[PDB]
């Protein structure tokens, strides 16, 4: 088996988050897209691909989805609140909860000039240990 590989998501729509967590669905960036594509099929199913959603703005992390399937690019069009939002990917949801970026602001990536995790960007991938340490946190936060 492998260790999962885990990025960061972003949303500038809470309403396109709301529609992923009824349809076990998403859509990145073209190279957004690109990048997770990759990892999924370089995992060959051997360990998950985890993806760690955040609206921007909110000041919390939302919840924890894996990566269902490969990238297809060619889908409906128009369905998400924009439509530069091109292509679909299946995701299955783990969890749906907040997390205040206060329990997570500690938290910096070595492969992004150690700047704190709650200041990555959309697909930015978080290393394994980091990626343990960030899941863990959002697991047992309670409110
Ligand atoms: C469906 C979707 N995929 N990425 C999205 C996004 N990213 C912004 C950079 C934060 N904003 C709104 N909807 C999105």
């Amino acid at each position: 088996m492998k260790h999962g590989r885990v990025f960061i998501i972003k949303s500038y729509s809470e309403d396109d988050i709301h529609r992923s967590i009824k349809y076990n669905i998403w859509c990145s960036t073209e190279h957004g897209n690109k990048r997770l594509d990759a990892a999924y099929r370089s995992m060959n199913g051997k360990g998950p691909v985890y993806l760690l959603f955040s609206v921007n703005g909110s000041g919390h992390f939302c919840g924890v989805a894996e990566m269902k399937s490969a990238v297809d690019y060619n889908t409906c069009a128009g369905v998400w609140s924009q439509d530069k939002w091109k292509g679909r990917f299946d995701v299955r949801w783990i969890f749906v909860k907040d997390v205040p970026n206060s329990q997570l602001r500690h938290i910096r990536l070595e492969n992004n000039e150690n700047k704190p995790v709650t200041n990555s960007r959309d697909t930015q991938e978080v290393p394994l240990e980091k990626a343990k340490q960030v899941l863990k946190i959002i697991a047992s936060y309670k409110h």
